[PDB]
Formats: structure tokens, C-alpha cells, sequence
């Protein structure tokens, strides 16, 4: 039912944006069909974790506060696709980093996807009292992610920034704000229950959940094989500021740091394997278990602090934090 | 006085955005100074024709309708830098089209510049009654330009679209909406005189002025030498849908079209020179003079239709259409 409605609203969103181009933007059918295939390629395929999070938070606040139900759930789906389209916009910008018409179309696709988040919001929320509030929080969160991408890309140019606090800074701005905090806020906006929740505790929960999931992704990037991870682990080659790096540098000897610095960031298969051996010999995956446990217990505690003033809100977070575990 | 105030507001805008990053975004001084040098590089340098247009329209409506004067002119400068920053955002995206950290920073710069237009608007216009109206027209015009870039980049893939009406479609969406229509509207918004002007006639004036200036740029791209034009003429090599191409194809013989199609879009110096020879032998620069004259007379006529309901508005357009001619 949640996914079946989310995909049905996608059809409603897509046919509006494409008809608007046809009727109000002088676009020819060939380019309309081209943009249909592009929209389906970049936006459809993922697990829709950010989009469905908005709907799961919205439906809890309705029955735990009737034509208002039909409107709030539809607004949640539009806000859900605003994030998914924004995610597609970020992914397209990532493809460019790694008279050529195929690169011009990639840049133009990234601009179109980002603009479509504004267009679907300005249309479906034209008579909603929160259109100005939603667009401002959406723009600021987008600005936050761009700042977070600067912290990550330049985390090795100016190993001084390989610290646990700067790692949190990267995860906070680059990932946590738009993946965890943004969908939760959108569930409170369409339900008209934003000032009824502790924003500080909700903020703190989003950063901790982002930290938990980013540490797990860093370990899986290095140790999970390609066929089981779904991609190729590239953090060691790209010299990223991963949780495995900042944890190793703290508990490594002066020689292990020298052997780490002389092999990190290289593309050579043997230098990358040398980095994995140091991670293995340092018992980092033993520290990974205890680190995620302490973070998980912080998530369990702050959910209780939020339910004293927002019971149904924490119920969605519990089911969303629980999920596949 | 206009430029001296415009640059002074730039200092006010820059120091806010950089301090906000320092105070509210956990940014270190090194990256703050990096973003200062990036902001000055991409935004400062041009002639500021779009930004100053907003101020010239605003100051006319004040004296031709006193603490309100100081506020409207400051709002005009902020709107002026919103367009200039948006122009820098488009230029940065153009540099990308023609683990590499220098390309990641270019993409990140394009996202930051675009986000800065929202941030300066959400701050300086926080208590203005037109913040929601301004952001929506700004976003739609930005969406319009992205659509116009699709018409231009794909104007030779799907010589069928080399027609005078499709050329106007490219100029209208890619250039005219944000270079001419957008600054004029921003002068009416900060002056609170938007519904007091004929939007249709104002729209028609912006498209005609964009058409006049785009035809002149196409001819200069092909005939003006590099040291006098300021760049290198690349339209013939890039196989662009320029005014010289669509005019030639109409008045060329069946052999001249064959000789044009077999040499257009190539990078060979002799094939490009063959295209220029056909443009010369077709007496196109004789048609260019009469074509700009007919367009110029349309601009002179529609200014009069607008002054019957907006005298001071047309006074700025006359001085702005007059300018260097
Ligand atoms: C977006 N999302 C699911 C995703 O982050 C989990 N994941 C996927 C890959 N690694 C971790 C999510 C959103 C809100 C809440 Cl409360 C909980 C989870
Ligand atoms: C932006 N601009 C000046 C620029 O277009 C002229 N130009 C520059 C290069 N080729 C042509 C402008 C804006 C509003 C009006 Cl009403 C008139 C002119």
C-alpha cells in the first residue's frame, strides 16, 4: 500500500511536468519522450528509502494526533519524490566526476532534476500554507549537502583532518541532513505538526543514525566483496576520510602510520591490499562492533526522550530505525 | 553611483554568506578564504549588465510613482547579485563541458553559486512580502534556461530544426528569459509595481531585445577576429543553430546547401573557411543590417505601448535599449 501509492503519485508528478513542458514550454514530443526516459532512468531503481520515510512519518501523525487524511498522504508522496529527485540530481553530478553531447546532456539532466523539485512543489503545494517554509528548509538542506561535499572532496588537501570529529562533520552535512533529518521534517510539515516535536532531539537522532549507517558503509566498502556489496570498494584508492582510516591512525604505531601513509590513496592492487592488512591486524572490525553498539544505544535512548512529547513520531522512528535489524 | 553602490552591497552579501558558513556551518578559515577567492573569481569580472538593469529599473519607479528609497535600492542590488551569481553558476557549468579534484571542485562551485542565490534571498528578503513570489519566478526562469540549453545543445541531433522559429525558441528560453525579462521583473518586484505594467508587452520586449542581441553575437562570432571579439568563434565548428545558418539555408541553392552540409560542424580550418565564404557570397551581412533594423523598430514601437500605462518603466527600457547605441 505505501509503495503502491508512492508509484502512483510518481505517474501523477511525471505527467504534469512533461505536459507543462509540452503545453507551456514549446517542447516537441521527441524531447518530451527523451525526458520521460531520462526521468525514469535517474529517479526509478533505488529502494526509495528517503521518499518512503516521509510517508511513514505522515501516516503515523494522522491516526495519532476525514478528508484531511487523503491530502496529507498525497502531500507526503510529493515531498517523497522531491527528495528522490534531489537524490537523482546528486547521483547525476557524481557521474560527471567520473563538443561532447553526452556530457552536456548529463549536466543538463542534473539541472533539470533539481529544478523539477521546485516545479512539483510550486504546483502541488500552491495553496498549502507551508510552501514558503518547505522550500526554504529544502534549499538550506540542499546548500548543506553541497557544503558537506566540499568537506569530503577536500578532506586530504589544503592527514590532519582525519579525526573523529571532522568525520562527523562530513557525515553530518554531506549525508545526514538530507537523508535522515530532511525526510523526517517533511513528514511533520505535511502533517502540520512541526512545532510539536523537539527539533534538537530530532536533529541529534538524525546525526546519530547517519553516523551509524556511514560507519557500516565504510567497513562494507573495504571488506564486502564486489558481488555482495553491489559496487567496487574505492575509498582506499580515493584516499577518503573513512571511519576505518581515522580509527586506525589513533591506535597504530609510528611505523604502521608510516606504512599506512605510504600506501593510502594509491590505485595499486598491492598497496590497497597492504592497507586492508593493516586494518585487519589492528582489530578494527572488533572495534566496529562495539562502536555501532554504543551508537545504537544512543539512538534507543533519544527515541524515548522524543516520545514524551511526540509518541507517534517516535513510533515511526522506531520502525524506521528497526527496519532490517 | 550605481556601480559604487552595487559593489558595496556585494561586500555586504559576501561577508554574510562567508560568516554564515563560519558560524552556522562549522567551516574552517582555510575553506572560507578558498570560497572567498572562488566567489570573487566567478562573480566579479563581467560588465554586470543584468545586475545593474535591476537597479536602473528600480530607481526610475521611485521618483516616478522617504525611507522607502533606501530599502528598495538595496533590495534591487541583492536581486542584481542574485542574477550575477546565477550567471556565474551557468558559466561554471559551461567550463565543465569543455579522482580529479579540480573537476569535483568545479561541480561543487556550480552548486554553491546556485544555492547562494537562495541564501541571500532568504536572508535579506526574510521580512519582505514578495519573498515567495520572487523565489518562484526566479526558480521558473532558471528552469526555463535549463530547458533552453536542451534546445540548443540538441539542435542538430534527434538540419531539420534549423528554422527561424526554432531559433527564436532557443533564444527565448536559453537567453532572453533570464537576461532581459528576469532583471526587468525584479525591478518591478522590489518597487512593488509589478501588476502596474503590461506583462505581455514587457514579455514581448524582452524576446525582441534578446533576438536582436543574439543575432549580433552570432555574426560577430563568425566575422569579428579573436582579438576584437574577445574569444574564439566556435559556432561553425560546434554546428550551432546560429542566425547565419538558418538564414543561409533559406536563400542557398541546392548545391550551396550540399556544400554547406558537407563542411558545417567540422573543426578543419579549411572547412570552416568554406562555410564563411558561403556566408559572404550569400550577402548575409547585407541581410543582417535590414533584419536588425526591423527588429529595432519593433522595440521602439512596443516601448510606446508600455509607457501609456508605465511611463517611468519605459524610460529605463529606452535608456537600457539605447545604451551603447
Ligand atoms: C534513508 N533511510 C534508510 C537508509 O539510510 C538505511 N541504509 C541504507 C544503506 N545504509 C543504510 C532511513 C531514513 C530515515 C530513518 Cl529514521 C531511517 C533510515
Ligand atoms: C543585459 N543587457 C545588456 C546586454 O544584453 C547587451 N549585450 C551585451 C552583449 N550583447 C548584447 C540588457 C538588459 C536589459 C535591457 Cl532592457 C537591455 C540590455
Amino acid at each position: 500500500m505505501p509503495m503502491q501509492m508512492f508509484m502512483q503519485v510518481y505517474d501523477e508528478i511525471q505527467m504534469f511536468l512533461l505536459e507543462e513542458l509540452e503545453l507551456k514550454f514549446d517542447m516537441d514530443p521527441n524531447r518530451v519522450r527523451y525526458l520521460r526516459k531520462m526521468m525514469d532512468t535517474t529517479c526509478l531503481g533505488g529502494k526509495y528509502n528517503r521518499g518512503l520515510t516521509v510517508i511513514d512519518v505522515a501516516e503515523s501523525l494522522l491516526s495519532l494526533s476525514g478528508a484531511r487524511r487523503k491530502r496529507v498522504l498525497h502531500d507526503a508522496c510529493v515531498c517523497g519524490w522531491m527528495i528522490e529527485f534531489l537524490q537523482a540530481h546528486y547521483l547525476v553530478e557524481d557521474d560527471i566526476m567520473d563538443p561532447d553531447v553526452t556530457v552536456q546532456c548529463a549536466i543538463n539532466d542534473g539541472l533539470l532534476l533539481k529544478s523539477w523539485t521546485h516545479m512539483m512543489a510550486m504546483h502541488f503545494f500552491a495553496d498549502r500554507p507551508f510552501l514558503q517554509d518547505l522550500l526554504c528548509r529544502f534549499n538550506r538542506v540542499d546548500y548543506t549537502t553541497a557544503v558537506g561535499q566540499l568537506y569530503d572532496v577536500t578532506s586530504m588537501f589544503d592527514f590532519a583532518e582525519f579525526t573523529l570529529s571532522n568525520y562527523k562533520r562530513i557525515v553530518k552535512y554531506k549525508t545526514a541532513y538530507y537523508t535522515y533529518l530532511l525526510p523526517l521534517v517533511m513528514g511533520l510539515i505535511v502533517s502540520e505538526a512541526l512545532p510539536t516535536v523537539d527539533m534538537g532531539v530530532t536533529e541529534e537522532l538524525a546525526m546519530l543514525m547517519g553516523e551509524y549507517f556511514q560507519v557500516q558503509d565504510d567497513v562494507m566498502d573495504c571488506f564486502t566483496p564486489p558481488e555482495r556489496l553491489g559496487k567496487v570498494g574505492t575509498d582506499i584508492q580515493d584516499a577518503k576520510c573513512s571511519w576505518l582510516a581515522v580509527t586506525f591512525l589513533a591506535k597504530a604505531s609510528s611505523a604502521q602510520v608510516a606504512e599506512f601513509k605510504a600506501n593510502y590513496g594509491s590505485g595499486d592492487s598491492e598497496k590497497v591490499a597492504t592497507v586492508r592488512r593493516l586494518y585487519e591486524e589492528a582489530d578494527l572490525q572488533g572495534d566496529y562492533v562495539a562502536y555501532e553498539a554504543a551508537v545504537a544505544e544512543q539512538v534507543k535512548e533519544l527515541i524515548e526522550k522524543l516520545r514524551l512529547c511526540s509518541p507517534g513520531f517516535a513510533a515511526s522512528v522506531e520502525t524506521l530505525w528497526g527496519k532490517t535489524y
